[PDB]
């Protein structure tokens, strides 16, 4: 059994920058990688879709060209030119990643790893045991998917993967789900060109965000093309000889329930969930608890219930992002190999931005996680409803809409919810002061930057 | 003579907020406007300018068509479709504030203001006198324009305003000045077509930004079809029968004066600075001090020599934006009407973005004023150059640098500079921070947004 200081199991988003960070304040660590590097951030997510997204927002602006004083172009848009282009940048991603690794000391064990019945925590990846007194689980997850015995053809559809492998823009797409992801190719597939329908379980998308944005939200996919279908269900999927032949059960509470068909569908996209990426690795063999869903049970550290084993990232099922994972490996390697007895991440005050069109971003608390924290009594809350000056002169429109929620008299800002154009490169600051500690007051005595759409939360009233 | 509580010269940026302020704290106010309300950023600033320059975004982005898997469009753009269009969104402005004023009780004089002999301050409104306990001039400034005396005929070019009133897209631009509203000029005509010269005094653009930012820009510029005349100057202007005749003399130290030629010119754009709006005021009849440009000089709380008088914005030379004017006029009414015996604008931490290709925007001090403050031992400075992943795909490039000033052993971050795709959006956040006093350990203390250009201030190293 070869040992080392660190041995990190996953070579994904806090993987890397836990290993990266230990052999950086001294010690021995190895990456056990059983793909590509870079997880799923790198290889099918985070970057494939912003390649895709950037795509979408120039069909969108092309629409935009005449009222510009430019001739139409008609656009016949070729997807497989950016889908190469795009698979391209990820091969050039995964070689800077390799030799990051290797430029740091790493050794990268390349292959599955899977504890063994060992005392002292091991694991064996290709017949070969390696253990280290830290071992950090950091496999992320992995797309959820509906069962032929629950829904009958569900294997038929596709997942974001499947997506990212498409080699042609499906005539007419159908996803289910409400939450980012499903949002997200949602607006790619119908900005791109696909007769988009978005089938949701309720009224609304991305109903765990504020209010407002699951409101705005719904509205711009519609107002843009797609359709979202809602309260309805996928009963069962059946391949036809023109396609995929989809029925659905739409129950409208205080209507009576209606089954629909949606035939000659190209792409039925499941975007309802991510399982995670646990029972491969024997973790039965040491007792290290789980929750029902398999996500690995951690505390405050990242600490599993064994000594010399913790989790980060997707894995655990907190916080689905790349910038979440990265955070905690990288206060873990301080914590154990700085010997910095608290450095835990913070999961309050986080910020996201989901690609949708316009673009949402928000940091903070929702008005009614403010409100079931502070008490109706105190919670302010100031909105704001504007035309970016840029559809002053053009017929498409779009809007932005911006919500700062706030707590007891000073005002402390403890939410700020927006949506619209360039809120994707705007949150990043806000969320700065808004983690710091920042009050309304402290926004207000800030000179604003005209003309702007994010001067508009500087000066809110 | 009738008597109000305020009484503000000019109702443009600064003009009016301060009104506004005041008829809301109960005064009874009257702007004077001697032209159209809105002042010079409405008219022929901060609005023109952003609608002229998103429609040069938009050529731009017409140019990574192709790439992004779409054809290409030829690309005649025609001036006057989004010039006249830019001009109905002025009008609409206009009337939009009219309203508002009278909304708000605030009574407007019509004409031209001046002060008049009489011992309390008075001023005369086309044979009719008006006075206050308390007026405000904030009649901003004006282009500069050199004289026949000087430069033998200068009058044949246009300034700012000129631009404005164009109704075609001019093929041969020669644009003379280094500060950010020539360096907009420059861009916008150039991204639109024009063959563009920049006509500077020394090497560089932007020279009193920060390092960085002045050399970034200065590249970017010819990068993207600019011709940047280093050390040159305009001798004498000609109107020859093909266009104008520009007599230029470079200097480059160190080597031969040699005159040149710019034949064929169809716009000659003096850029090279604004003057004050204040000899027609009659300023002298009180004794109200200026400096020898003709500033109005007033102390931290915009007081003027004389009691009861007071000066906000463009006029008093200091920190020629928008939203100093209106966040100084904004505070002076609360000093006065609302008995706050301190309410003064603060003049650090101010932001500005500039709205070259890529924009840039920076707060604080530059890394030299940073140095001069602390001293070489107590400011370290991070920085950082990517290509957006807009890039990652396109054969046309623009790159994005960002620089952060940090002043002592905490590292209280004291400025930043960047320039790039999103940077206008971007700024905005982090000025609220760098205004609360953000170190860089609250900077990385913050989860980041991925994929953003924007997380990469809150991950320098
Ligand atoms: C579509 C889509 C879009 C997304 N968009 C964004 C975005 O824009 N920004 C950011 O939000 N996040 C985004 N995410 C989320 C982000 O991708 C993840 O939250 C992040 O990738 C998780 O980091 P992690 O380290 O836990 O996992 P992962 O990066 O998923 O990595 C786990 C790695 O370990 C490997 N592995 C697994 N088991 C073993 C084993 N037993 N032995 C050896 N190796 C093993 C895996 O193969 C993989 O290479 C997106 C996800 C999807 C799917
Ligand atoms: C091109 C160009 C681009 C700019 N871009 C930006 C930008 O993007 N953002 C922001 O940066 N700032 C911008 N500015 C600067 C901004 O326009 C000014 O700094 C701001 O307009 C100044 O406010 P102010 O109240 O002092 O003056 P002003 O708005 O200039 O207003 C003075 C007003 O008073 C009137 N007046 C003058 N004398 C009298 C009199 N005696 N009696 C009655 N009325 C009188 C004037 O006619 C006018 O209507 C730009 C300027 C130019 C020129
Ligand atoms: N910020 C976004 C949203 C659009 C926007 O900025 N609109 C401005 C552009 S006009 S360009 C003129 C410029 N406007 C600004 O700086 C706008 C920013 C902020 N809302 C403010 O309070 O000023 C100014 O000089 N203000 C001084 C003043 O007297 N201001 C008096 C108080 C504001 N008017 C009340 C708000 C609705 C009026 N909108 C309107 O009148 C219509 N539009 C506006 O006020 C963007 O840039 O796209
Ligand atoms: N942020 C800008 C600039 C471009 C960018 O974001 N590039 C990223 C996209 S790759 S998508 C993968 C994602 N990257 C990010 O989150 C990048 C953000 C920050 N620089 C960081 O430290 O991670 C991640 O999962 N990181 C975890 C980790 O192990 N990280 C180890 C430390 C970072 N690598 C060292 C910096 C150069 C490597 N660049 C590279 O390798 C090439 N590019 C990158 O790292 C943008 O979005 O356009």
């Amino acid at each position: 059994v070869a040992s080392y200081d660190y041995l990190v199991i996953g070579g994904g988003s806090g993987g890397l920058e836990s290993a990266w960070r230990a052999a950086e304040l001294g010690a021995r660590a190895a990456v056990v990688e059983s793909h590509k590097l870079g997880g799923t951030c790198v290889n099918v997510g985070c970057v494939p879709k912003k390649v895709m997204w950037n795509t979408a927002v120039h069909s969108e602006f092309m629409h935009d060209h005449a009222d510009y004083g430019f001739p139409s172009c008609e656009g016949k848009f070729n997807w497989r030119v950016i889908k190469e282009k795009r698979d391209a940048y990820v091969s050039r991603l995964n070689a800077i990643y390799q030799n990051n690794l290797t430029k740091s000391h790493i050794e990268i064990i390349r292959g599955h790893a899977a504890f063994t019945s060992d005392p002292k925590p091991t694991i064996e990846v290709s017949g070969k045991k390696y253990t280290a007194p830290h071992i950090l689980i950091a496999t992320g997850g992995m797309p959820s998917t509906p069962h032929e015995s629950q829904i009958p053809g569900a294997s038929l559809g596709i997942t974001s993967d499947g997506f990212f492998q498409l080699e042609e823009l499906p005539g007419r797409s159908v996803i289910v789900g409400a939450g980012y992801i499903a949002v997200e190719m949602a607006g790619i597939l119908s900005a791109l060109g696909s007769k988009t329908s978005l089938m949701i379980r309720h009224d609304k998308v991305l109903r765990s965000f504020d209010s407002m944005i699951s409101t705005n939200c719904t509205e711009e996919l519609e107002n843009a093309g797609v359709e979202v279908l809602k309260f309805s269900q996928v009963k069962e999927v059946k391949k036809t000889l023109s396609g995929l032949e989809v029925s659905m059960v739409t129950a409208v509470p205080g209507r009576l329930p209606v089954m629909t068909m949606i035939p000659d569908v190209d792409c039925l996209l499941w975007a309802i969930g991510r399982v995670p990426n646990t029972k491969d690795l024997s973790l039965n063999k040491l007792g290290i608890q789980t929750d029902d869903k398999g996500h690995i049970i951690v505390d405050e550290f990242q600490n599993t219930n064994v000594k010399g084993i913790y989790a980060v990232g997707d894995v655990c099922g907190k916080a689905l992002l790349t910038p979440v994972a990265i955070a905690a490996g990288r206060k873990l390697a301080h914590r154990l190999f700085e010997y910095k007895e608290d450095s835990k991440l913070d999961y309050n005050n986080i910020p996201t931005v989901v690609f949708s069109h316009p673009p949402i971003g928000t940091v903070g608390l929702t008005e009614d996680e403010a409100i079931h924290k502070y008490g109706i009594e105190n919670v302010k809350t100031y909105s704001t409803s504007f035309t970016p000056m840029y559809h002053a002169v053009t017929k498409r429109k779009t809007k932005c809409v911006m919500k700062m929620v706030c707590a007891n008299k000073e005002e402390k800002v403890v939410g700020i919810h927006m949506q619209g154009l360039g809120c994707d490169e705007m949150l990043q600051g806000f969320a700065v002061a808004v983690k710091m500690g920042a009050t309304k007051a402290d926004f207000d005595n800030t000179v604003a930057i005209h003309p702007t759409s994010s001067e508009e939360l500087v000066t809110l009233r």
